[PDB]
């Protein structure tokens, strides 16, 4: 079980607070926005993954996440001089994925659902690939997918759907064979299309009760930690919380969450931990 | 008119967000912590500004900041070890200080007031130095100061177990040339401590309080409750009451740092959103 | 035979200026009134009878905002107490609503939130006998009611030195025996018959289940101007970001089809101005 | 004698806030710890009127007595007339003829919220205008939405287009005496209904309409749905709670004008001593 983090880009919307800090450290309420792609990929069971970013933030994100072992994980890391194409991640991490199937998630992108885990063992369990869907109300501004579970349509802002397809995808091991055989517009979408074409499309559907973040600007940035801030004080859960979700999958175990909680003993943060574990 | 921005510290309340980010670095809503303070400074007419950070930090600050002259401000630069002391900033900045009075301004704070500036205006216009107070409803968990009627300091209690007054004493402070000298001779407390040489000059009845009453905001960052109530409350104000709160170039402008041709160049990269557009729409 | 009684009078006079001329239990929370929450809450139990006790001057305003509950496939009453101390008095207003019936008791202004609550409150039904609190965790037990559970152990009202975090929430589920408990309950010592001695008694025969309600669950009390406006905050986040209503009555009626989509379009016809009519008309298609 | 009257248009249906306004009046509904009807009755305070008209439906106007009563103990003197909701927002002179007399006065939307630390200033000025009329327009985003104003430099108005775009018109009036009059002789619109804007129309004709501009550092909530209304409620509770200090606390604004000392302070605040409202008002008179 493998899977790629985007994690570079330039994320010049949000300037000036990305002028010196990658916009995957920006907090999202306590956390930064890189633990929740992260743990969407643990709770999917996968626990090999590479970060592939910017050669000034490379060795941020490896500061803060180290090679993930105090999680159960197993990170590497590698640096893009950003060539256009996000399809490139196939490329750059050719030799990473090797005969495996691989998943792919977007650095900014923040999933929040029961039911996700569920969704996501479907895509795992299965030749071809899964994108994700959510209903918005705006279709013309994302890239909008119609299906049957069958990909029909699939039209890079167009709108025949509802249905915004997510930085959140699920590949077969021919993929990195479909990149590196790719005409440049490196699309993602134009990946998906191929695997549509052949009918190895599935699309999983993220309705109701299912939240979808884009940190797009600092209007979506507050509303996100908001959201984050809220979920947790009202419902007594963490989003997106690595050390938590690394318990409950059994990476770790008790005694190794309490060594992690230390450092976070000044806050609610450490101390949820140190709650959890008894 | 000089000033000194202390922005180093660890952050670990802040863990794990500033484990490789900076404090002074993150976000309150759509500017970098750093931004408030240094618009502080700005409007106290401050255009030369010292500032102190890590080793580790003061690469990401010039990043960001550059040395200022895109907002008409002389900004230098000094690494600390992060040694114990916070007064060591008179210390660490003695040749930048020479024979000025100065501002101190905390990396984390961040103040609102229609009237600062003429707050800020009187404490320059002043020999001493002046502190600010601000009402709190936990007087024990600040340096508490009590004052006397024509704005002089009484007493100076650092987190009192027994409070003398309802006003913390917040992170700006004014000196005079005096100040350097002071830290300079100063004794380690049980750290060189601020609250020591504030002291000091409380004691030579040279010490004026500023009180920032009703009206005035003071956010510290401390935690990440504080950070999200920063944040909204920058995001509130600014959208219902059509201002920017702490944005440099807005500052720059208005105080004639800079023209509105430097201002549509600056605006260029920040096209993108608000922010950018907020800045045409000034300068026109 | 699943009764349930709502209790929506008092003063809410920590929330004045606001409950001076409106009564707290009519308060928007967000997009609806406070009342709203505590009943579907009843709804979600499967609950279709229920009295509503309030003051001689707000039991009009309910009934104005209500009905008889019949556009949702409720019954719904109405009793009017000249606000005797005693929330246990309710047991005893409602006397005859209650009969040879188990009984639900919900305080107007608690708001619970959880996807398994409805299972939970499933459970508290379907006892044969005894009685069913619901416990949450506080940061202040010392101004809830406190219990400590294996079956509940102990249990005290305002406890100075509370015995655990767990406080005991504004819903309570009841077999018929209650009635006669509440008749022959003596008044404490601020002189009020209290739920807390009532939910004692059964502790002490041995006959009190908790119900937990930990991770995943939100239960807000609207104490002062500070809770209400987060508990809006917290039902207009969870609204738009998650595409749900929180106590929706006409879709929690539609759901547990207590009645059918034409009588939903007919309910949702005043309110097609805003969201919440237009949200029930996306829903039924 | 020349009495600083006012009006407030507290009435209506609040139709998008069903079902919250099924059985509370829009008016009485909270913004943060306050009646919403606190908001512009602060407003007209803060210009110095202190003879108000609150105009209502026949089942909220008890409503608003029970809150408010005669407004003595803030130092007003509050009067209630009860409209039949017959067509007309300009309908407010005539019900409201007898209460005005020969004096000038202002007009406000119940639902209209204000704040400004300079509005008073603003206020002033419009109050003391010899002749003529003054509204107050806000920069919006979205002019089709609203009244629409264009002006001249000196601040008088060009064109009044109600929703067209060449500024919103907000909820805030000043009139002279001729109001009245103009009032009554006005022709209902193609709606059937009495219209402010026709009236302000009136006053521009005549080269009798300023604008008062709220830019930069004014917010103006208008309550219109239950997104705006929890906005606003927001608002209020991060002002107060970041800056210290009340919006629209009728107490505060009677007690800073002298309308009332400490004594009746401290016996207001009796009441509220088991919230932050009532220990503000203590603190403030210490
Ligand atoms: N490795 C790498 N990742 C990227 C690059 N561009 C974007 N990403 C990541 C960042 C995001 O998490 C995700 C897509 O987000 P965006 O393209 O909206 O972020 P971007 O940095 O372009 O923001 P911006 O479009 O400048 O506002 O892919 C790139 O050139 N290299
Ligand atoms: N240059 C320098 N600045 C510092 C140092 N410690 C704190 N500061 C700055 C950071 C803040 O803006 C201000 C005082 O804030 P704090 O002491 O609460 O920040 P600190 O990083 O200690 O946070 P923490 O106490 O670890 O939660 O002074 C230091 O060792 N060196
Ligand atoms: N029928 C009735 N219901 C009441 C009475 N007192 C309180 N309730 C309701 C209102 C609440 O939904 C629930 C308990 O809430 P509270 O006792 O905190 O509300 P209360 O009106 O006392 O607010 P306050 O204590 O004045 O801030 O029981 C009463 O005297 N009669
Ligand atoms: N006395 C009186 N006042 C009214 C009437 N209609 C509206 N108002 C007040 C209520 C507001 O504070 C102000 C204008 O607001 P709106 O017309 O948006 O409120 P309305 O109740 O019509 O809300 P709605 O349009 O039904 O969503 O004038 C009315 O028929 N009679
Ligand atoms: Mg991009
Ligand atoms: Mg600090
Ligand atoms: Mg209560
Ligand atoms: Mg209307
Ligand atoms: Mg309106």
């Amino acid at each position: 079980r493998k899977g790629i983090i985007l994690a570079g880009g330039s994320g010049t919307r949000l300037y000036p607070v990305t002028m010196a800090v990658s916009k995957q450290l920006l907090p999202i309420y306590d956390k930064p926005m890189i633990y929740y792609p992260l743990s969407t990929l643990m709770l999917a069971g996968i626990r090999d993954i590479l970060i592939i970013s910017t050669p000034q933030d490379t060795p941020r994100f490896q500061q803060l996440l180290g090679d993930g072992s105090q999680w159960g994980l197993n990170l590497q890391y590698k640096v893009d001089p950003s060539p256009d194409g996000l399809a490139q991640a196939f490329i750059i991490g050719e030799e990473f994925i090797g005969h495996d199937d691989c998943a792919l998630v977007l650095g900014d992108n923040i999933f929040y659902g029961h039911d996700l885990p569920k969704l996501m063992e479907a895509a795992v369990n299965k030749s071809g690939a899964t994108v994700f869907a959510y209903h918005v109300n705006d279709p013309e501004r994302y890239g909008v997918v119609e299906f049957d579970g069958t990909a029909v349509s699939l039209e890079e802002k167009p709108p025949k759907s509802n249905y915004a397809v997510t930085g959140l995808y699920f590949y077969d091991n021919s993929v990195v064979e479909m990149a590196k055989n790719l005409k440049p517009s490196l699309e993602i979408t134009d990946i998906n299309r191929i695997y549509m074409e052949q009918g190895r499309l599935s699309v999983a559907m993220m309705g109701r009760g299912y939240a979808w973040l884009d940190t797009g600007t600092h209007q979506s940035l507050i509303e996100a930690s908001n959201f984050i801030a809220t979920i947790e004080e009202r419902q007594g859960l963490k989003v997106s919380c690595p050390e938590e979700i690394a318990f409950r999958k059994n990476f770790i175990n008790a005694q190794q969450v309490i060594e992690l909680a230390g450092p976070l003993s000044k806050n609610d943060y450490g101390k949820y931990l140190l709650k959890m574990v008894k």
